[PDB]
């Protein structure tokens, strides 16, 4: 475990006798193996690092150096090889001792962007884009090392800028044809997201969310959409846990993109990306003290509701992960609260646009209770779900109460639909579904009440401001008023049979 069979390496340990073939030591270090290497790596990397602040005049071997470090760690993420970072995280962060070598890796990496046409730095290039992340660790350890080691930076602005024309070069790349490097440009978008939360220590959060913003606009704009989608979520992933400064930016970025995906009617594919997102970004809102966002909840309302209900109208189909997306619009709902329905969800454009979007909305409720997409097992959410259609469903009989009685002294037809709705609701959970057990009855009542007592309450009541207009619907309405009025319960059974007598005198 310590005896070591290599002549490149041992004459790199004595490298300040063997100050020639550094050089060639170095031409030769691509077929160390890794075994040979893992042994005293960290001496590598000190070794490396006296080289580094003696023999940088060699920026050729800043190349070489820097690719046989990338080389090395490239290495290191393979399965026989996960195991050593304790020890290199150690050394990053117990015995690294470089200062100013951070400039010149972010250099070689600049240079090497700005030379990606070239054949033989592609391979280079794209072994770095798969160790960014490593590379960036060890370049924020130099850079704050070379920060307490002189105090402070004087020009710690133009290492913000380093990063900014990095980034730049990057950008350009994306603007550059993809048939140069399509699969680099994949695994870029992949491995960038790594460095965020590692620039979140030297950095400005929100330059760094307007700079993957920028980044994300210069997508050639029909093509790595899944691969798009998964960065975005690596994003959307970390550092949205610093909300408020990001969250606002990137936001409309997420918005564009996946509206993007919305409606182009290739979107087939990316649904399960879209997913991803849709889940994680309203679930990271629901994050407690992440921050506040009822805002940012109202505008992704605005932006993506009638958006998601035509795209599960056209997610439509039973057997794909639709439920997913079932998952995602209640969540929203759930989460978003009755004043943003109140605020433009009530407030959409000349109304006949918003009573076709709601007659929309219900028909798909209809379709929701009718055919859950669950078998069956999942009634714990499936509960929970039929508590936010509960809430959601009344909130829409108060918009429509609001604005649809007699002061619309009209345009009363709609709510044949709404009770058809109202009643299919009502019309499963009943007495024998709970008396699977004692425990099934007790724990729906005490998790969850009796959704259906305030269900009949709702049509009840409503029904009774309905107004003298009742006289155009009681023949045909009368049929669902029989399931309530059968209701196994007592109680609602009492206060609905009088329905009967109202309309009896209306009649």
């Amino acid at each position: 475990t310590k005896l070591t069979q290599n002549v490149d390496l041992l004459g790199l340990l004595n490298w300040r006798s063997n100050s020639q073939n550094i050089k060639h030591n170095l031409k030769k270090l691509m077929e160390v193996d890794g075994g040979e290497i893992v042994k005293f790596l960290q001496d590598t990397l000190d070794a490396l690092f006296n080289i580094m602040m003696e023999m940088s005049d060699s920026e050729t071997y800043d190349f070489l150096v820097f690719d046989a470090l990338v080389f090395i760690i490239s290495l290191i993420g393979d399965i026989k090889f996960q195991h050593f970072n304790p020890v290199l995280e150690t050394y990053i962060y117990k015995h690294f001792s470089a200062t100013l070598a951070y400039v010149k890796l972010s250099k070689v990496l600049n240079f090497y962007v700005a030379n990606a046409d070239d054949s033989s730095k592609t391979e280079l290039l794209f072994a770095a884009l798969k160790a960014l992340k490593y590379l960036f660790r060890f370049i924020i350890q130099s850079r704050v090392l070379y920060l307490r080691f002189y105090g402070q930076s004087k020009d710690g602005d133009e290492f913000n800028n380093s990063i900014r024309q990095l980034f730049l070069a990057f950008n350009m790349l994306m603007d550059r044809p993809l048939e140069e490097a399509v699969k680099i440009k994949g695994a870029a978008l992949k491995y960038l997201p790594s460095i965020i939360n590692d620039v979140k220590l030297v950095f400005d959060p929100v330059e760094l969310s307007v700079l993957f913003c920028k980044f994300i606009q210069s997508i050639p704009d029909n093509q790595l959409v899944r691969q798009k989608l998964n960065c975005m979520t690596k994003i959307v992933e970390s550092t949205l846990f610093r909300q408020s400064e990001c969250r606002e930016v990137l936001l409309p970025l997420l918005t564009d993109q996946l509206s993007g995906q919305l409606d182009d009617n290739s979107n087939k594919p990316d649904h399960e990306a879209s997913s991803q997102l849709l889940s994680n970004i309203l679930e990271v809102l629901d994050r407690k003290d992440v921050g506040a966002t009822a805002v940012h909840i109202q505008l992704i309302m605005e932006r993506l509701l009638r958006r998601i209900n035509r795209t599960v109208i056209g997610m439509n189909r039973q057997s794909p992960h639709i439920g997913s997306f079932v998952a995602c619009m209640i969540a929203l709902l759930q989460q978003m609260d009755d004043s943003h329905y109140s605020h433009y969800i009530s407030t959409f454009k000349t109304r006949q646009d918003i009573i076709d979007f709601l007659m929309e909305t219900f028909i798909m409720f209809k379709d929701l209770i009718g055919k859950n997409v669950y078998a069956k097992d999942w009634m714990v959410m499936n509960m929970t779900q039929n508590r936010v259609f509960l809430r959601a469903i009344n909130q829409f009989a108060e918009v429509l109460t609001r604005f649809f009685m007699d002061q619309a002294s009209f345009e009363l037809q709609l709510w044949n639909n709404y009770f058809h709705l109202a009643v299919a609701f009502l019309t499963h959970e009943s007495l024998q579904l709970e008396t699977f057990s004692q425990a099934k009855r007790n724990k729906i009542v005490k998790k969850y009440g009796d959704m259906r007592k305030e269900i009949g309450f709702r049509i009840r009541d409503m029904w009774y401001n309905l107004g003298p207009h009742k006289i155009k619907f009681i023949p045909s309405m009368v049929g669902p008023i029989l399931e309530v009025t059968l209701t196994p319960e007592v109680e609602l059974r009492k206060a609905t049979i009088p329905i009967f007598f109202d309309m009896m005198q209306c009649e």
